């Protein structure tokens, strides 16, 4: 007994609490917070920013977004095109934002119904992803 436990050499117990990033969506200076206190793990492959479930994901948006409105919204669909995935979109109020935003959220809405919940920087929302990533792990 006066020697040591393993180092979890094969922890099996990911499936737990932990984040997917897209591969693309790395080169982040956000996707390195999250390293601060919850794990996250790179997929290759994927198109969503944050990946918290097999029905849940996360993509992030900004103003400059909204500007588009026509070609964004195909992203969107692909995701609706699924099954039942409820996932949560965040918007990055800059500009036209709070001026357009509200006619978008509108349609948006009865189009996917999804969940928006805008923010302000991209630390409000690693901080509010976070902050939701820390409530679920507890039992």
């Amino acid at each position: 007994m006066e020697k040591n436990p393993p180092d979890d050499t094969g922890p099996v117990h990911v499936p737990l609490g932990h984040i997917v990033a897209n591969e693309k969506w790395r080169g982040s200076q956000l996707a390195q917070e999250m390293q601060g206190k919850i794990k996250l793990i790179f997929e290759d492959g994927l198109t969503p920013d944050f990946y918290l479930s097999n029905r849940c994901c996360i993509l992030y948006v900004t103003e400059a977004d909204l500007v588009a409105g026509n070609g964004y919204r195909k992203r969107l669909v692909r995701v609706r095109n699924s099954n039942n995935l409820k996932g949560i979109v965040v918007v990055e109020k800059t500009r036209m934002s709070e001026q357009y935003f509200p006619a978008l959220q509108k349609f948006t809405v009865l189009d996917l119904g999804m969940v928006l919940l805008p923010v302000a920087s991209q630390m409000e929302a690693s901080c509010l992803v976070i902050q939701l990533v820390q409530e679920q792990t507890k039992e």
